[PDB]
């Protein structure tokens, strides 16, 4: 991958900077596709009515069934489509217009049957993907326990071996999973004792293909959620579920490398996603401040109100740039680790995501906080992204733990136009400082990076600027090169943000120093500690006195 | 006030850093006030019923004008408390635990009947004000039309003078007035025209106090608003409303002045509101904090959980700061003019309450997002203040150049504890450098600064900035002096605040100048006019190509 290489000091170059480009086809073949989804999308969802009413009706689905939606990473000869990467993201730059079915879409196809493609054996697959990208049978990716999440290692369901060995028994329940009340086949995740040569009783976590027709897994009430009410998200309990032995993957105790593959292999797209919504924010707002007038004038001539669409538009370029760049280099021959790159689109796209919809709700001021307008479903629906697919917090560790780790390992320019000159001296500049920083910084910790879970998010932020702002020259090279239509447009917005990111990385990397007047982590550390101890506020009332 | 010297560059020292105390009887008074009151809020009160419901029940209602809280701040002859500024403040922090009652309180008492008191005559505060702090008439402040929130200077309400000289004839709509549904009192700002020596036919702006008696006024259907639910927003109309000649404000042609002065003083109290929402978070999380399992540790033991909950304690000891010192200003004989200290507690404080919010419901990760957990009603109803009296984003131009403009007249430390030095010697040079900036742009700008708002919001966050860190600074030597518990607990907020924002107003500042390449002035403004002369995103997928 190319985040891999950022910690060492060195950029790939004859990489990336050559952005990913399709050929005339694909494209012309896609657009005759996208005719009816988009129209479909335009004319026959109502979103509003699915957002109060909190089911999905069943024409709606009926028909995304007929147009095949289901198996968009499927292969052909599987019944699928067969799309590639890059593909799979355009389309869910449209695909995000109802916000709720947007959702159920991914869990059916980026996380629930990813993993009978990523580690099924070939008869399970054979038995089971064509049904499910047909759209008959739904997979919902159940991993978490009631007292689980994150470090899912430690999962209480049991599954054993009968005395025939002939079949497995499986005993458990699981809280959080997203279609799990209409879902047919589940990838339980679940723990079965393993013995070898030692003699060893180890228990290790193992997949289970369990269907719902087996008998002794039932589903509860559905968990009235805040914003997404399209979404089935149910509960699960398995007692005494019966399961044939070749409904398993991989091998017996190897269910940690599925499990992770599984969540490493699907946030890339969700990038895409927020790029269109934002898209959508400035085709109804730009409107408004154009049929609204303030101090004799319109909106739109307010300075306050131009930064915030500047704001709005250059997140939406980075954010495409990112999600773009990711997909087009998981199409390249072979089976690339790209999966620090789907962590930084996913984080950035949910931190953008939540600041440009707080921002567009502002500008319509408090005509917008009503429901008769539609800013409240975009807003109520934004914000689970950065829940969706594992939180944020728990990526800024993936991205910054993972690729340090690799560059650990390790020690034990004229591609850009003209025009962007001095964003590549910056990201040069940058990226050679990051590099002896974070070599000064695993010469001075060494193995103890581990708990300075400070310092791995302040590395995780630099980084996701790096490839943003690496993204951006790359995606504004090529619109200059092939000169595409308003090219200076994408070129201030390359400039802008490559200015930006340029002061939040100088921040950041200034701190990150032995003796550095501004490093803030004793002063939380100590803070911290003393609301935790005392579980609630420290600091008296003013308006007491004790002499 | 404080915030008006600032920008001559010498501090008001007498002013501020002595701050205010509260006598021993007083306290005692207000604590025996507040006992049934929390009573009566903690057992009595049904927050879910009300913001599920949306309609508050008539039995707490009538409780809540039982204790006769409807007027607190009416002076003590007119059936009211007579309570001080800071006291309404303290009982703020009480009432902030509802969500829907706080916005009705706020209706009723710092906007709804302020301008009686404010600018009524003897005769009408005798008449109105007895039955209104008592509970069985509600003050409701219409001034925004279909087309006019902001600018108030462009009402097309009409009011005419009849022929017998005895009554107004009024006619108009108003949109979105706190509490219209119930009220019984309307303070209603419309245009009339008056004659002069001149013999001018000019409209000038006017109120009138209007009963629902009068006839021809009608209440609309009730707004369907996204969180605060409880609260009745409705649609008024005035249809021939007879006014009898003695309810006008002041004198005919000044009702600009009388709302601009009304909207003046009611912003500091939800400065410490958020505080009484936020410091309950930093309870409620913690709890949550210590009694899940995760790696095997409580979370509370992770980097990430600790930086959030310092940042939030943080937060609401600055804005406790805030609202406490501006309470205690007003308090002093005679009303200085403290109209940019509210608004910017009250900026700073909706800022911190969205910021806060944010980290705590995702500290609770997936379970916080469900309806179930009185964290997506905080969420909800937290987005009000970025709105509510006027949004923040206009209330960012009072702090800019209300000062600017007392300044442009003029042109035309031992007292702090020496625990807290090296904070102090920040805190001069952040003012000192600063004030030069300020006249170097009365020099540059010219009389042109009103129209160069992006410069304007930069100064905004400086002096919002600047008086926090001079607050906590007062407020923590205070808590020094007289020996408080955990005095060293505050020193180290105090010490983080100072640092963290002199490094954002450093940065501030240092964008400021001509001569400066971290200026984006003229990028954001280029990019914004083609994105609102296009209408839309005006860049293209990078599928597309040109050949
Ligand atoms: C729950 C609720 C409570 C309310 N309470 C009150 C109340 O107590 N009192 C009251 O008077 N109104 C109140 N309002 C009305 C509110 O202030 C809005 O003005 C109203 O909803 C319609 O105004 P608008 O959308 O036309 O505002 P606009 O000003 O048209 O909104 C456009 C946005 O552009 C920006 N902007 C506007 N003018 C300028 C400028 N000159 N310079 C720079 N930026 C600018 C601001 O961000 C503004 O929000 C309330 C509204 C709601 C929903
Ligand atoms: C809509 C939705 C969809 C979901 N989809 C899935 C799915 O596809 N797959 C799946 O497995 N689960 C899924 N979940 C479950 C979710 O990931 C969690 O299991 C759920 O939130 C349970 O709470 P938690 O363990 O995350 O608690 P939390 O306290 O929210 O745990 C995560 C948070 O705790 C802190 N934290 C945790 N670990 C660390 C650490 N090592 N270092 C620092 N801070 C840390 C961080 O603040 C982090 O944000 C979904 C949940 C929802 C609501």
């Amino acid at each position: 991958a190319f985040a891999k290489e950022l910690f060492l000091g060195k950029i790939k170059k004859k990489e990336v900077f050559p952005f990913p480009e399709v050929s005339q086809d694909e494209l012309n073949e896609i657009n005759q596709f996208l005719g009816p989804v988009e129209k479909f999308f335009t004319e026959e969802v109502d979103s509003r009515k699915i957002d109060q009413e909190g089911k999905i009706p069943d024409e709606t689905l009926e028909k995304l069934k007929s147009l095949g939606l289901f198996g968009l990473q499927v292969p052909e000869e599987y019944g699928g489509l067969g799309f590639s990467n890059t593909m799979y993201s355009r389309l869910g730059e449209i695909i995000s217009m109802d916000g709720s079915i947007t959702v159920t879409l991914a869990a059916h196809q980026a996380i629930g049957l990813k993993g009978i493609i990523l580690a099924g054996t070939e008869e399970q697959k054979a038995k089971y993907l064509p049904k499910l990208a047909s759209g008959e049978h739904i997979a919902a990716f159940c991993l978490t326990e009631p007292a689980s999440g994150s470090d899912a290692a430690a999962i209480r369901s049991r599954a054993t071996l009968s005395e025939d060995k002939k079949h497995y028994i499986l005993n458990g329940s699981k809280v959080w999973i997203t279609n799990g009340g209409l879902a047919n086949i589940f990838t339980v995740f679940a723990k079965t004792e393993v013995v070898d040569s030692d003699g060893s009783v180890k228990d290790k976590i193992t997949a289970f293909i369990v269907e719902r027709d087996f008998g002794g897994v039932t589903n509860g009430k559905p968990e009235d959620k805040l914003g997404i009410r399209g979404s089935n998200t149910c509960e699960v309990h398995f007692e005494n579920t019966k399961i044939p032995v070749e409904n398993i993957l991989g091998e017996v105790g190897d269910g940690f490398k599925v499990a992770m593959n599984i969540l490493n292999s699907g946030r890339f797209s969700m990038g895409s996603v927020v790029a269109g919504l934002l898209k959508r924010l400035i085709e109804m707002t730009a409107e408004y401040a154009c049929t609204r007038k303030q101090f004799n004038k319109r909106l739109s001539e307010f300075g306050l109100i131009q930064e915030k669409f500047a704001l709005m538009a250059q997140k939406a370029y980075v954010m495409e740039s990112m999600t773009y760049l990711t997909a087009g280099m998981l199409d390249q021959p072979g089976f690339p680790d790209c999966s620090i790159e789907a962590a930084m689109v996913k984080v950035f796209s949910s931190e953008a995501a939540w600041q440009c919809v707080s921002e567009a709700l502002q500008i319509l001021g408090g005509l917008g906080y009503t429901r008769d307008y539609p800013y409240e479903r975009i807003l109520r629906d934004t914000r689970i992204l950065l829940i969706f697919e594992g939180t944020n917090e728990i990526l800024r560790m993936y991205i910054a733990l993972t690729g340090l780790q690799h560059a650990g390992r390790i020690l034990t320019h004229g591609v850009v136009h003209p025009s962007l000159a001095d964003s590549a001296n910056k990201f040069e500049e940058n990226t050679y400082c990051f590099g002896r920083t974070v070599e000064t910084l695993l010469l001075r910790f060494g193995k103890t990076i581990m708990e300075e879970q400070l310092v791995l998010k302040r590395v995780a932020n630099i980084l996701i600027n790096l490839y943003g702002m690496t993204a951006v020259l790359s995606r504004a090279s090529r619109s200059i090169r092939i000169g595409l239509r308003n090219h200076d447009h994408e070129v201030l917005l390359a400039n802008t943000f490559c200015v930006e990111a340029y002061l939040q990385n100088l921040f950041s990397l200034s701190q990150l120093d032995k003796y550095a007047p501004e490093n803030l982590d004793e002063q939380i550390k100590k803070v911290s500690q003393q609301i935790l101890e005392k579980r609630a506020y420290i600091c008296a009332h003013p308006l007491d006195r004790t002499c």
